[PDB]
C-alpha cells in the first residue's frame, strides 16, 4: 500500500471518498485538486471500468456513509448529449444506468452518479443537484 | 502497486534511483523537488531502517549501476557532529557503518553513502564527494 494517507489503495489505484455534498462541478474541481504533477499523479473523479471496480467503490461509499443520496461520478454528456464519457479520458466499456436512466430529465441532466440503492446503479443529473463525492488517482 | 510511474515499491514506501553523479546536497534539493503538497508526499533521500531496506536499496542501486562508487542516503550531522540524523525527520535507529566510519576525515565529512562494497556499507564524505544517489517516497 503505497497510497497516500486517508486514500485508500485497490488495484493499480487509490480512492477517497468526501463525505460533503457539494455540486458535480464543485467535486470535480475538488478531486483534481489533488494531482501531483511532479509524480505524475492524476487525481480526478472516480472512473469504474468493472463490476468489481463499482462493487468497490459503492462498498467504500456506503461503508462511510449512512445516509440516503447519491455519489458524484466522473462520468458526463455535458459536450455531446446523450454520449456519457470520463473526465479522466478513460475508455467507457462499463455502464450501470438504473432503470430508466439515463433520461437527461428537463434536457438539463448531464453529470453521473451512483444512487444509493441496487449496487450504486448509476443516475444522471443536473448541475443544481447534490450529492457526495468519490476521487480516484491514476499514476501516469 | 500504487507507486508513480518510474518509482519502485517496496512496504510502505517507493524508491528511485539516479545514475547520475552528484554533490550531497544537489541530491538533496533533487529528491526534495519531486514532493507533493497536495497529496502529503514527501520525497527526499532514501532513509534506512532495517538489514530489510538496506539489502533491498542495495541491490536496486547495484542491480542497475555497476560502476565502482557510492550512492547518497539522507544522513547527515551538519548541525550537531558525530549525531547523525535523517533528512527525512525519522528517527535513526538502523545503522551499518563500515569499520573506521563515521571518522570526519579531514574535520570535513557530514554526509552519508553506501560504498558498492560489503552489502553498501556506510561511509561519511564531504561536500565536495560525487555519488549516485536514491530517492524514497513517503506518504505523510
Ligand atoms: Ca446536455
Ligand atoms: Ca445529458
Ligand atoms: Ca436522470
Ligand atoms: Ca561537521
Ligand atoms: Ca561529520
Ligand atoms: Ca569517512
Amino acid at each position: 500500500n503505497q497510497c497516500p494517507t486517508d486514500w485508500e489503495a485497490e488495484g493499480d489505484h487509490c480512492y477517497r471518498f468526501f463525505n460533503t455534498l457539494t455540486t458535480w462541478e464543485n467535486a470535480h474541481h475538488e478531486c483534481v485538486s489533488y494531482s501531483c504533477s511532479t509524480l505524475n499523479v492524476r487525481s480526478d473523479l472516480v472512473s469504474v471500468h468493472s463490476a468489481a471496480e463499482q462493487a468497490y467503490v459503492f462498498n467504500y461509499w456506503r461503508g462511510i456513509d449512512s445516509q440516503a443520496g447519491q455519489l458524484w461520478i466522473g462520468l458526463y454528456d455535458k459536450y455531446n448529449e446523450g454520449d456519457f464519457i470520463w473526465t479522466d479520458g478513460s475508455k467507457v466499456g462499463y455502464t450501470k444506468w438504473a432503470g430508466g436512466q439515463p433520461d437527461n430529465w428537463n434536457n438539463a441532466e448531464d453529470y453521473g452518479q451512483f444512487r444509493h440503492t441496487e449496487g450504486g446503479a448509476w443516475n444522471d443529473n443536473s448541475a443544481a443537484a447534490q450529492a457526495k463525492y468519490m476521487c480516484k488517482l491514476t499514476f501516469e
